[PDB]
């Protein structure tokens, strides 16, 4: 989407680790 508003959990391939944006 556009933003994320909801502290939703989110995977960062880039790190390799799920955190919360």
């Amino acid at each position: 989407g556009s933003k994320k508003p909801v502290p939703i959990i989110y995977c960062n391939r880039r790190t390799g680790k799920c955190q919360r944006m």
